[PDB]
Order: C-alpha cells, then sequence, then structure tokens
C-alpha cells in the first residue's frame, strides 16, 4: 500500500549516455550502495540524465 | 572588469537541438527573463545540449 521512503542520487562516475535519433540511451555499468527502509517502505532510486526531464 | 554574476538555466520547452554531419546545432526561439547585474557585472547565460562538453 506505502510507496517510496529513501530516495538519494547516484554517481557519475559509472554513469554515460549517449544521444542516438533524437533518443537518449545511457548506459549503466559499475557498483552503488543503496539504504534500505524499514517495513512497508521502498528502497526507491532515481536517476537524472543529460537532461532535466528525462 | 569582472566575468559573469548572474547566471541562470535556459528553458528545454522552447530549445530544440539536432545533429547534421557530427555536428550536433541547436536553435534558440522564445523568451527568458533574467536579473540584470551590477556595475561591472555580467548577465551571462547557460545553454546545453545533448553531451556534456556541448
Amino acid at each position: 500500500d506505502p510507496g517510496c521512503s529513501e530516495l538519494i542520487q547516484a554517481s557519475s562516475r559509472i554513469t554515460t549516455c549517449s544521444t542516438e535519433g533524437v533518443n537518449t540511451k545511457c548506459r549503466l555499468s559499475g557498483t552503488a550502495l543503496i539504504r534500505a527502509g524499514s517495513v512497508g517502505a521502498e528502497a526507491c532510486l532515481m536517476l537524472k540524465g543529460v537532461k532535466e526531464d528525462q
């Protein structure tokens, strides 16, 4: 029933992107750590691309 | 004498871009409000594209 709880920002050393045919295809290859919540909570994560809307 | 001072981002809804001949060109068509600088300061504007160096 509930949703997310902890939201952190991913790193940029292992996050690259590329635009082909007016479309940004980002590549992810590395290892990151995230904090887990309590019961019901969700360990969500967001990522930003080359723009502010994608 | 001094460089830029008041810096603000640009609106992506009125800014389009296209890649032609390995040259990602962009066009600007719209209005934007920014605060003017003081005596000697500058009113610079930031503009991005699809990569990190453009």
